[PDB]
């Protein structure tokens, strides 16, 4: 049971949870990868093992452990699987299914809203243009006029033979990225790739640097099909600053909705490649990373020029003092549109209390330090001291190769 | 079989084949992930040392010759008669390079081999031990214009008691408990403050009171040392353009030198082996003065910034923690104190990581303790995946003698 300590307070928990961990990771006695962003890489016995483990918490956190429709519910799986090969979930499952895995997410900081999540089932769904209106529908009631909502849409499970439904963009929200006639980019450097396939499906282009890309949408079988998404269901905030009048003349934007549209969900041993969920966004994601990583759109040398610094030397912080600014200008900018956003201080203070709770619940919460404490300010914030213990509980969200 | 690393600012791939070699355990498994812990025989004595004096003699290309072979036989025979061996100057010298070169939390590696090597392993006294202390202050500080230095007093033997520098920090602050519970001067120091002062210390009541030298030589109970003042240079901080920070009082000291950490070469352990470097200016500003348990002084900077302290949307925190750290490099600079900024040491080290690749095949690193503090993503190592692995020669933490 490892000992994890507070080094800001003194505090001393255990993590019993940890010792329940199946998936084993990436790590070994010789070498910790904790770093690595993807660990490692990317006969239906064990169906069984994995719904009779899943079914037996969703009773335990409902109090129905012992007599009852309990172990009904394990006939019915285990006689649906010898039948079949696969089974259905209830929907009352595939609803405490989805939010476990939103629970178990290590790198996820805002997990103390896990318990409100609104799942859609869409495992009815058999079109790709039926996924575009269940898509829609997402959209829509996710960003609420900009009174953001947490939600999830959960597609038809994969079966064995006869493929799978995909969504082709890493979100739902995209903006295009153009290479130049040198070979540089207008636009989102993260999203040449999927704006190379959008184009080669019969996609026009367009102007430039923030530009949505349309959704490739895969129904199972036939190929990918574009669908051109409303500009009325998305919703954008221009980018200004408080006290410096000229940061609105950039012309910088950003989406309200974050919406990862390519991960694959696993409840029960059944894996839902299409099933793409959104919250809403921490100040940083957008200001520090989106705005101002070397390989994004690479503001910051810009945005310093305007602010009259000294460029010519790393030691007057001038990256430091650009970087503040524009996330200064991103929470004004989504707080004066009145559209859900939270800065890294509220939010790492609101994960520390989301660990204390989970400590009492369960004896213990799944973290990953390096994707927890913020990519600014880090020391600043609480869970900066926070040790942390890392490792993979069911129900997850799974990285998943992509169709190409 | 083994791990991918990659660099996701630029897309470079390279494997770290270098981590195979790992000659000890740590705190990970397969099940579940330590790596933010703070903390995670004769015949293995001499298993051990053969490990170094095949590192040594490789690195002076003389691999497998008679000199090589010759060596071995001698430190085998000479563990059968005593139980130990002693390392030759030049083995101790590429020695602790090596050590510092291994440390996988340290960001200044680029300079590994610039180092300066004080072999006190004669010393017989800590009247002794404080005038090689002194002497490696003066040298290090070197009127501000630091040099990277290291003394290694007497190895553990069978027999007598260790060397021990009760103090963590050649150079550190008072930390006075108050009344209100509260405490005068730096906090993380407030146990070696009642130390010395229980060991004849006369204690003063200011926050930046440099604490004397607990020295302990075998088998005798600590002894006090007072460092004199003019060995110990100290940089008032003052900002630039906010001229109300010098009147804040603050200060920090030139010389980062670290007094409490264990020396292993070989299967030799050096429990008093103090090192120093200089400092990167975010341990100061971010960590030192910013940190709530430490000297705390973040709010009351951003009050007399004139932000807004009752909301954290206006990121009041990041405002005045970026202006304490342009004082610090500011101060410094203005004293002609060496000094380096997250900037340039995350840029060096980048270059220590190619150097590496090139050199052993991989470079064990820390991602959390290389990362500095703040502006993490702003800095190449940010986007740099790393492994973490203990080699040796090395330094390790010890328990507190006391
Ligand atoms: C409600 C507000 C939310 C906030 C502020 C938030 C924030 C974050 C942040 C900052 C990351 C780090 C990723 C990065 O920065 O690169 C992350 C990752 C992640 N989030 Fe959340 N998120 C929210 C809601 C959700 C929801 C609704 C889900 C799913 C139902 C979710 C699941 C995940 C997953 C699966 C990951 C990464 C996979 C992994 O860590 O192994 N989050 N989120
Ligand atoms: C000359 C410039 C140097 C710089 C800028 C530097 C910087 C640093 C920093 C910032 C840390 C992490 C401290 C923290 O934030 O808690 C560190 C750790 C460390 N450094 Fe360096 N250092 C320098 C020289 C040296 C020297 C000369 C030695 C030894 C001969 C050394 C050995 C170590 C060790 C052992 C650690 C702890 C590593 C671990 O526990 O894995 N450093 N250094
Ligand atoms: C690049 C490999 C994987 O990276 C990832 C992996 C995951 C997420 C991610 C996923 C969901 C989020 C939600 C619901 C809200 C929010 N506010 N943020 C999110 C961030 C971003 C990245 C970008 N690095
Ligand atoms: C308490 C767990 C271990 O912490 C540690 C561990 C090590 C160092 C350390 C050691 C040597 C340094 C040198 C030579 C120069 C410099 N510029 N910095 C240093 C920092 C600081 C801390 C502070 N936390
Ligand atoms: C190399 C490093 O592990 C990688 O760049 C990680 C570090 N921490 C992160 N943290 C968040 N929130 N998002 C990221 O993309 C990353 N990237
Ligand atoms: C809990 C946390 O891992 C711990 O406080 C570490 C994080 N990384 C660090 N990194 C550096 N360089 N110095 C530190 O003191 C710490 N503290
Ligand atoms: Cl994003
Ligand atoms: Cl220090
Ligand atoms: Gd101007
Ligand atoms: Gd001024
Ligand atoms: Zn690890």
């Amino acid at each position: 049971f490892p000992r994890v300590k507070n080094w800001e307070v003194g505090s001393i928990t255990y993590d019993t949870l940890s010792a329940q961990a199946q998936q084993d990771g990436p790590c070994t006695p010789r070498r910790c990868l904790g770093s690595l962003v993807f660990p490692r890489k990317l006969a239906p016995e064990q169906l069984l093992s994995q719904a009779r483990d899943f079914i037996n918490q969703y009773y335990s956190s409902i109090k129905r452990s012992g007599s009852q429709a309990h172990e009904q519910r394990l006939q019915e799986v285990e006689a649906e699987v010898a039948a079949t090969g696969t089974y259905q979930l209830r929907e009352s499952e595939l609803v405490f299914g989805a939010k476990q895995a939103w629970r178990n997410a290590p790198r996820c900081v805002g997990r103390i809203q896990w318990g409100k999540l609104q799942v859609f089932d869409a495992r009815d769904c058999r079109s790709a243009q039926e996924m575009f209106t269940y898509i829609c529908n997402h959209i829509k009631y996710a960003t609420n006029r900009g009174n953001l909502r947490s939600a999830i849409t959960v597609f038809p499970q994969r079966c064995p033979g006869r493929g799978d439904f995909r969504i082709w963009n890493s979100q739902l929200v995209r903006y295009a990225g153009y290479r130049q006639q040198d070979g540089s980019v207008r636009g989102d450097p993260a999203n040449v790739e999927i704006t190379e396939l959008c184009i080669q499906h019969g996609w026009t282009p367009g102007n430039g640097r923030f530009d949505v890309l349309p959704l490739l949408l895969q129904a199972p079988d036939e190929p990918p099909e574009l669908f051109l998404l409303p500009p009325e269901l998305v919703l954008e905030v221009p980018l200004e600053h408080p006290t410096l009048e000229w940061f609105a003349a950039l012309g910088l934007r950003w989406y309200a909705l974050p919406a990862v549209s390519n991960m694959l969900l696993e409840i029960g041993g059944l894996e839902f490649p299409a099933a793409p969920f959104s919250g809403w966004y921490m100040s940083t994601e957008i200001g520090t990373r989106n705005l101002c990583d070397p390989h994004r759109y690479n503001i910051l040398e810009d945005v310093a020029v305007c602010m009259d610094l000294d460029t010519r030397t790393t030691s007057s912080l001038w990256k430091d003092k650009a970087a503040v600014e524009i996330n200064v200008a991103v929470l004004h900018s989504y707080q004066l549109a009145k559209v859900t956003i939270v800065d890294h201080h509220a939010a790492t203070a609101s994960f520390m209390k989301h660990l204390e709770n989970e400590q009492k619940a369960r004896g213990g919460c799944p973290a990953d330090w390096a994707w927890i404490v913020p990519p600014i300010s880090g020391s600043l914030t609480p869970v900066f001291h926070q040790e942390m213990v890392n490792y993979f509980l069911s129900p997850a969200f799974r990285y998943q190769p992509d169709p190409w």
